[PDB]
DNA sequence: GGCCCTTAGGGCCTT
DNA sequence: GGCCCTTAGGGCCTT
């Protein structure tokens, strides 16, 4: 377990639950430095905020396969209006900007996503694996489901459900916007959730695909 | 003159104004098909709302020389800052993950920065030059500056920040961060969509012919 | 610097 | 599908 030096928040948009088996439409990373969870920027109220320095991709993609009915409600993409924006599927270009991006954040890398484990990460590897491409050896997982109930000792923890209940207020409406809900989650219970990291992090190596194409 | 198919508005955050040779602290573009422009989405407010399809792009960097006063004080970030967060100078990374951004849009790609000729423009050249670097060719660039301008010499101020209380009515939400002003710039850009499409398919300079800001 | 407007002026617009 | 809950159990997470 390799102590993290930057944590990479992402959501992805797809076309469906694992059983699609979906592609992704839309991915969002929010890079934040380690320094900048330890202690955490708050406004003059003071409510939390956003780091100043914050590294920030979304790459948007039209899938080989057409969504559902619920994804596309939930998504507002269509596959075709993605095509009729020029934008290609989870192709080389992605990788190269997405490798560019993560080559740019100090390592190690410590992705985070909600509900990872079970659906983010797996997602993302099997579009990654088809084209053959890596991550950095040293990068690891934070999947903050488990984490979050794991640090409490019934009660819901849905991201939306998490985010009600540490902020009074209700989110905003895209793969951008969930990132910014988890990361204020996570700034909320930083210095625990950064410990939880530091202990059990999966290495992205041992991540397995959620399908193969 | 290539007819633009995607328009990438770009903002620079900077260590101060040309005369002292300013570096590149913080990049940010939002990238918006044609399609988009052309159909200006609104909500039920009725106030402009970004488009769905939106590719966006923020990296922040360390510069070699410092930062002014008030550079370091209206964008809200220091060397030392930048620093902390282990972010290092403009190298290949950034590069690589810009080209790659850049190559991700369907060609041919419009340039759009506010007073972008006289300051995003040039300064982008000078950091892209000095690593060799390049961006694709038939690709062009629109300064919003003269642009609206030029539009009401069909029948005041034109900084950033008037034109948008002047179109909407309201206050921009951040100030002088990178992110925060390409959303303001699109927003003012829709408000003015089918007028500055015309003026960047009439008139809008090729970015090979864009002269850097100074050489080092 | 480069372009703007009502005189070798005054000021804009970018950080 | 990988986990906790109490007549191949069922609801929670993610789109
Ligand atoms: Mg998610
Ligand atoms: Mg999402
Ligand atoms: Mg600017
Ligand atoms: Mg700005």
């Amino acid at each position: 377990p390799p102590r993290a030096e930057t944590f990479v928040f992402l959501d992805l948009e797809a076309t469906g639950l694992p059983n699609m088996d979906p592609e992704i439409a839309e991915i969002s990373l929010f890079a934040v430095h380690r320094s900048s969870l330890e202690n955490p920027e708050r406004d003059d109220s003071g409510s939390l905020v956003l780091p100043r320095v914050l590294d920030k991709l979304t790459l948007c993609m039209c899938p080989e396969r057409p969504f559902t009915a619920k994804a596309s409600e939930i998504t507002g993409l269509s596959s075709e209006s993605l095509m009729h924006c020029g934008k290609a599927g989870f192709n080389g270009a992605v990788v190269r900007t997405l490798q560019g991006f993560l080559s740019r954040q100090e390592g190690p890398i410590c992705l985070v996503a909600h509900n990872g484990f079970d659906y983010d990460f797996p997602l993302l590897c099997t579009e990654l694996q088809r084209l053959g491409a890596h991550l950095p050896q040293d990068t690891v997982c934070l999947d903050t489901l488990p984490a979050l109930r794991g640090l409490d000792r019934r009660k819901s923890y849905s991201l939306a459900s998490l985010f009600h209940r540490y902020f009074q207020a209700e989110p905003s409406a895209s793969a951008e916007g969930d990132v910014h809900t988890l990361l204020l989650i996570f700034l909320h219970r930083a210095p625990e959730l950064l410990a939880w990291a530091d202990e059990q992090a999966r290495s992205w190596a041992h991540i397995e695909p959620m399908y193969v194409p």
